[PDB]
């Protein structure tokens, strides 16, 4: 009963020095664990790649899955309140059944809402801020074990969300919704690179709600487009690519079963946001990821400097997926403040044939400010990456007032305020 566990990450790429995972069964003894701990990092479902979780030897990696799972929908306010280990998937189906909705999701659903934005984690569409950016409302326990809530309109606000887990354990947060709405997802194959003009590249990302491409860096150009569209806006439209034959999975040769439904076949906003569809839970994946976010006015030289080493990135490669966010408030979203074009690598899970190639490609985006996802793989220094976040000293002064000894800061984020 009382031996040592393993305690990995989702990918299984990281081996936590935890030798347990604990799970408070009630709020008291989360509270009680916090405070009696000298070191503590939270586990939520494991969905990132590096270090972030690892709180160092003789440190304490919790979780918030021994509690309630709690999903609150006030319809009148149009909000709900989630606990932090709550997963997309659950709030999703929820709001749904209240006749509200979310702005956006990302590519999988079965990834906690308090994990997902303290990274900046975020789908695609012009207009459409990262999922951090409908937080309104965000309830920590902090290292004395007290609760501190932090509200949108808070001077502190900006650093709330968006935390890397620095702040303190987040136990509740309310989102901002609207109301359901219905979506076509329509996929198409082969958009070239040659003439995607700046006239042309802003047009097939707005051509939908959300779009992406894909790429497999071999043959120039993109293997894919998709679009999900609204069934209330207007679809124009695509000359540019053909329309998909067959139903697409964003990796070459992986099961399209897995994925949300396309050909333009209506259905509601969960179920057509995601990449792949709620029933299919993998409880591990055998990849690595990265990404990229730099400012949207240099999409197309960013495309072309990966295009130039195109060679270099296909062979450790699943699929490169570009999307487009909108400026987002929280000081540390790789978003902040400017509207951004991201560029997204799912590998082979290799780290020592990956490593090389991620430097190689930061080499390629330092002309374009790129700031890697928190969540992912990357290789920036540590002092080439704070200096692409204007508002870190706020950051670190907010850490400062709530979090004075740093119990939550662990390696990783110790760089980031270093
Ligand atoms: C696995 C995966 C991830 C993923 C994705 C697809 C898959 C298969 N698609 C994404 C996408 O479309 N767009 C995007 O921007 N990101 C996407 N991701 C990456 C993923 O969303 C992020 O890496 C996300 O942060 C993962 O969250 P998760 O909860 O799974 O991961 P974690 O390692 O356990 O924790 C991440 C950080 O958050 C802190 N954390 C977690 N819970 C709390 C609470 N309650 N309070 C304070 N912090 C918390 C962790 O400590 C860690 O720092
Ligand atoms: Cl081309």
């Amino acid at each position: 009963f009382m031996s040592d566990i393993t305690v990995t990450n989702w990918a299984g790429n990281i081996t936590y020095t935890a030798k347990e995972l604990l799970r408070p069964h009630s709020l008291d003894a989360l509270r009680a664990l916090v405070a009696d701990s000298a070191r503590v990092r939270v586990l939520g479902s494991g969905h990132s790649f590096n270090e972030i979780a690892e709180p160092g030897d003789g440190g304490v990696l919790l979780s918030l899955a021994g509690l309630p799972s709690v999903v609150d929908v006030d319809t009148a306010a149009r909000t709900v309140r989630v606990g932090g280990g709550v997963r997309y998937a659950e709030l999703a189906r929820v709001v749904h059944a209240r006749g509200l909705a979310l702005p956006n999701m990302a590519s999988l659903p079965h990834i906690s809402v308090a994990g997902s934005v303290a990274t900046g984690t975020h789908g695609s569409g012009v207009g459409n801020g990262s999922l951090a950016s409908v937080v309104r409302e965000v309830e920590l326990v902090t290292a004395d074990g007290s609760t501190v809530v932090i509200a949108r309109g808070d001077e502190r606000f900006g650093g709330a969300v968006t935390s890397l887990g620095a702040l303190g354990v987040v136990t509740s947060l309310t989102l901002d919704l609207e109301p359901a709405y219905e979506m076509e997802q329509h996929v198409f194959t082969e958009l070239p690179l040659a003439g995607l003009d700046p006239a042309t590249f802003e047009t097939v990302m707005a051509a939908a709600y959300s779009v992406s491409l894909f790429t497999d860096w071999r043959a120039p150009g993109f293997r894919q487009v998709w679009l999900k569209r609204r069934t209330d806006r207007p679809l124009d439209g695509f000359p540019y690519a053909a329309p998909a034959a067959e139903k697409m999975h964003p990796v070459p040769g992986m099961p399209a079963v897995n994925c949300t439904e396309q050909f333009g076949v209506p259905g509601p906003w969960h179920e057509r946001l995601p990449h792949f569809r709620a029933e299919f839970t993998p409880s591990s994946g055998a990849e690595l990821q990265s990404e990229y976010l730099m400012p949207r006015e240099h999409a197309l030289a960013a495309l072309h400097a990966m295009d130039a080493i195109r060679e270099t990135l296909a062979p450790v490669l699943q699929t490169c997926e570009i999307r487009t966010v909108a400026a987002d408030a929280q000081w540390l979203s790789p978003a902040y403040g400017r509207d951004t074009v991201a560029a997204h690598f799912t590998w082979v899970e290799d780290t020592a044939a990956v490593l090389p190639v991620v430097r190689r490609l930061e080499e390629a985006l330092v002309p374009f400010a790129a700031r890697p996802h928190w969540g992912k793989v990357f290789t920036v220094p540590a002092g080439e990456l704070r200096a692409l976040y204007p508002r870190l000293a706020d950051f670190g002064a907010l850490a400062g007032a709530l979090d004075p000894a740093g119990k939550f800061t662990n390696a990783f984020v110790r760089g980031v305020l270093a």
